[PDB]
């Protein structure tokens, strides 16, 4: 396993071969009339898929040179998974066509880092051009295009996802999970809602199937499991005189204050509901003291000066109807101001970012989505489970391409405007002849991936392609058609911070990538 | 973990042969002429059986694009045998066919997706019309001859199971056992049962034989254990007044308690018998008071301030008989509501719909069957345990097939609805003529299964598919007659959701296979 | 891990060399002329043996083919001793002889459904004809002649064998060991009796081996801790003043306890035998209230509504006589009226019809035994370790085969069964033209269990069995003497039971042969 170093391009050969290696195992698989791959699982059965970057990451080969080219690539589809997840095909073919036309340019003996620079000034040059030729994307037409090209034709994926979408609003939350038939449930769970259920099966309500509901309740929070004291009696008997149900939230109840609060509740005294703290502690007693503020409640917490009996009965929140099952429990619309749920709205928009990112950023968003609207849930059916990953996969990526569009709008899809910014780009100059050269070298290697998404079709992706770089404005090639016309009857716009953001990222490690001269291996 | 990659034909062809190899080795046992397979065991015995499936989940190939085939494609097979476990050679069969037509149509350079949504509309049409022809079936000697046939022409086992079925009501649990004798037998234990005996030898009560049983008892349940509980003197005198014998449900009972109870009873004092709770603690408390209202009492509560010690004399349950062997117990009779039976019904008829599926479905149907339905002991008797396992696997079998049968309707057997949709069928165009390619190409592959039935009996298949091709309606050829007829006659009827899944199933695993044009794999 | 697939022809032939392994294997045994086999052990002595079953269970070979051929031939063989034990050389050579002409006619193309239902008719019809020619034989001359058969000329061991069954009762069972002395011991008592040493060896008296006879003692049985009590006061007081020996049995003995219980035995006051429980605490219990009702006394302990230090001096029995061994312990008589013994017989016997059957059975007439009759024990004795092995192999299945004869009833040994039924029922018929061949083929190969034992002797096998084919009752050949003759004379009784059993286990492996298509195996 001793080290052995090389030089050049020597060493550049083998790595062009891996390259040619994954870059055939990518572009097979891109447009319409594009196939799919199925990758081996060392635990059960191989999954189908169509994304380049799903079948390149677990692709490693036996030698060296290859393995390590195919990490070195598979980084930065791995960040387009982390932000989007498709056009990695389109990041692999314009890192290859580059490479390529580096290794024509080192033929040259030309030098590679003022070739960077000049490649990505006109890529920051290009980036001012799409955000010029960026247009808004507000018709749900729109919307349900650019779903079914990310759904294969599935116009009815697409469409569901519009009225969910449109119904939960712009910031409303939506999320998809898994279901078993040839069917997708959609269900919309608004107001608060919290998956924990009742300690006590006695619980079941007046309605049949042991459904639980409560309509003008008062709400609760405590931190104390209720044993030693096992007197709440004064404040039971205030809700007694006040004579209406009531939910608790506290850190548990002891089976001999539990015989009482259920023997008690039956007698029809005063209908009370228990429930278990649903998360974390610190974080969700704060969105507990949120719901309390949404439910017209005030900040309790017992860890405070205060006490559980000592307070004044004003203090529990109310909402008009709260419906509870085995272990879901929601509210339909409850009693506060909006203005302090929006000042609360406005404290927790910098937590939407705050720095943790990953794991902070999506939580959060959700959560303050159903602090002021709902949730939106569909179970996306499918015969088999490879089959509904399969659908599921392209389900996230055009959700998250619908966020990006909502965000930012779409510029001309099919890859025309890229061309056409491209060749009004081609009058830039740069500092020397380097820099020019590798201006135009950038053109030519971001010809290649209009020209293989031809390809795809089994065209020729010649003569269609100056046909393409013929016309202007709507003129565009579908492939689905095969034929020109306008974008609107094609429905192909480009979803501005998808091709934004992986088309930069992907210049950006190209024009690392190219400065290889020197080769370090181990032995078998 | 060193990676291999290959393209097109090469694949293409290694997947054909292992699939191929699979499938006539799987062939073998196909139809009334067809064979065991025999299978290695490292631990003892090989294992010898017919379903195809059970052979496949063992195989694993020498070669990894064998051995990668096979574990892609059986995971079909593995969850049409979790669905009904028979037809399983006949799915994989027509899959087999599927594969080959498809496999030959992209020789032809075929659209993948074409074929995908061809294949696609197909199933569609071809569900339909098995809805459309399905016809119900309800008499019970058409549900012995499906049994009959289920069971390879076992008269027997189909009079036993329509028997069986019968006196357990429609609602009824059956189950097959291990039998000691060298036959077969059939029990039907019904009421209220439950595996537990009487905690000391010295309970027998007046029947012979060591058996325990009381005419017209009253029924205790004790949350708890029996450490000072044995407080039960004012209902013991009452009992005494009312000169009852009684049945004693605890968690454990003093031996000071157990040894003054067995004196009381053997004195005269108080006939009383004690067995202990069936199963864990939710099953128990769940199960209780569906006893309780079975035969109409109160159940004893430790979680409510209600106790043996502060009870009513209605509290004990009420039933008629009761028989106790010596760990087997038996209630015959029991003095409840039968509105209530139908509450805790429609109780579990919501919880019907339960993630958990069949080991919810054991106690979720128990609970039933102790109610309104019934229990069937198929006790097998044989010799030699190769024996037990085929003709179990035969009782599960004709059990499924009248199971699917009675739910859900029954058509013609063997196939024949089989091309006679295929011929009806024929008629249908899709959107492209390559879609329509594919249809007509399935349609033509699709009576497969049948040209392999044919074959296991030695005849010419090629001359009973074009003999049959020319009959109509219910004309067709049985084996076991040998000859052709009207398919009805012989009774061979298949359920429509078997031939359904298969078709469906294995229409969207090869659709999803074609589409592959790479390969990887690992070196040894 | 790695398949490799066999189909039809080479599967068969791998078949074959099984059979042939297990030919060679088997054949070697048969007859007087067929000799024993030493059998290779690398912990100790390799060890002599006849038994078909003894020399197969351990016998595996390398070649996969074969060898799970041997190992899917193993489960006959071993349920074959599981319910007789002898005759299993003459068993596997019918059943290999049958497989071999099955293989033949599979080769020839035969149907595995005609041979399945023709040989089930032909099993079926000569076990109805077996068991109407079957004869009983109770005379103890008959049942020498037939134990010395399975003896090989033994006739000493024989006549002993019948005098200690004749001795011990119908129900009384005989126990046979290993033996010092080269000459067998048969020793047999009568009554109640239970090896048991005391735990004080004061408790010798004036005779040996510390053996004590007491008149009319109280025996008093305590399934307790008597060791923690002592005291018993009262009691022992009373029986001192009643004038006799003192009888206990204790589940322990305290310090005090042992004190005052040497006291009485030095001090000459009064003779006690104070004895530990004997075994296992439920069964033993048990066992001891068989004693106690056996004995006239009542069962007391604390498991018993008893008092310890309150008791009255006729709770406990007496005894005719009671004879105390250094380690064992006897009752010459007690008070045990035959409606006692019926009845707790009879609740034992309702537990010996019972699923449970070994390790729990032997116990239960070990125990039915000492209620009513006595134990027989037999010391067989001689030179070398590996020849006392195989003597007790050949005893044991001597001691089975004259409890299944004297339960049974026997029917003609020797074979000459299996000629008279396979002459007698030339007349079956079968459903069509290939049934009735595979029942013919049966019939043929019934005849070579003669014939190889014909050939061993050194004589000619087919005109031996065609001579025999002439005459009919009880005249056929003696290979002992190798002379035709009358079975009469000689006395060569088989019991039924084991012939059925060969004749179902024929059926079995027949049905199991019938499906053999494909095979799989595991190469490296």
């Amino acid at each position: 396993a001793a080290k052995d170093v090389k030089f050049g391009n020597d060493a550049r050969v083998k790595m062009l071969r891996g390259v040619n290696v994954l870059a055939d195992a990518v572009k097979v698989t891109l447009g319409p009339k594009g196939r799919n791959v199925v990758l081996d699982k060392s635990f059960g059965a191989p999954t189908i898929t169509k994304d380049g970057v799903s079948v390149a990451r677990e692709i490693e080969l036996e030698d060296k040179f290859e393995n390590m080219g195919a990490q070195m690539v598979k980084e930065v589809a791995s960040k387009a998974n982390d932000a989007a997840g498709d056009g990695t095909t389109t990041a692999t073919v314009l890192a290859q066509a580059i490479i390529t036309e580096g290794l024509k340019a080192v033929a040259a003996g030309m030098n590679p880092m003022d070739l960077k620079r000049g490649i990505d000034k006109a890529v920051t040059a290009a980036v001012e051009e799409l955000k010029a030729l960026s247009v808004p994307c507000s018709d749900s037409k729109a919307i349900a295009q650019v779903g079914t090209i990310s759904a294969n034709s599935d116009e009815t994926v697409g469409k569901l996802i519009a009225e969910a979408m449109d119904k939960v609003g712009k910031e409303g939350v939506i999320t998809v999970e898994d279901g078993t038939g040839l069917q997708d449930e959609l269900d919309v769970v608004e107001g608060m809602q919290f998956d924990r259920g009742y300690l006590s099966p006695y619980f079941i309500n007046k309605p049949e199937t042991g459904a639980v509901e409560l309509e003008s309740p008062f709400i609760l929070l405590a931190d104390k499991k209720i044993s030693n004291i096992r007197e709440m009696l004064p404040v039971l008997e205030a809700v007694a005189k006040a004579g209406k149900p009531l939910l608790i939230i506290a850190e548990d109840v002891e089976g001999e204050a539990l015989a009482t609060l259920v023997v008690n509740t039956m007698r029809g005294i005063v209908k009370v509901a228990a429930v278990k703290a649903p998360g974390f502690g610190d974080r969700r007693k704060a969105m507990l003291q949120d719901i309390a503020t949404l439910t017209g409640g005030t900040v309790i917490s017992e860890e405070i000066g205060m006490e559980l009996e000592k307070a004044t009965l004003e203090d529990l929140g109310q909402a008009k109807r709260v419906v509870i099952n085995k272990d879901t429990t929601t509210i339909i619309d409850g009693v506060g101001e909006e203005a302090a749920i929006q000042g609360r709205v406005a404290q927790i928009r910098q937590q939407i970012e705050e720095a943790t990112s990953d794991y902070d950023r999506e939580k959060l968003q959700e959560r303050v989505a159903k602090l002021a609207g709902g949730v939106a849930v569909i179970k996306v059916g499918a015969a088999t489970e490879v089959e509904m990953k399969e659908k599921k996969a392209r389900v996230e990526d055009a959700l998250h391409a619908t966020r990006a569009a909502v965000e930012e709008g779409v510029v001309a899809g099919g890859g025309v405007a890229l061309i056409r910014v491209a060749s009004k780009l081609a009058d830039l100059r740069g500092q020397n002849e380097d820099q020019n050269v590798g201006i135009k070298v950038a053109l030519r290697a971001m010809e290649a991936p209009l020209r293989q998404i031809v390809l795809n079709c089994g065209e020729e992706p010649s003569v269609v392609a100056n046909t393409v770089k013929g016309g202007d404005g709507n003129y565009g090639y579908n492939a689905a058609t095969e034929e020109y016309g306008n974008m609107i009857d094609m429905g192909i716009l480009d979803p501005t911070k998808v091709t934004r953001s992986a088309l930069q990222y992907a210049a950006s490690v190209a024009g690392l990538m190219i400065t290889t001269e020197c080769m370090v291996t181990d032995l078998p």
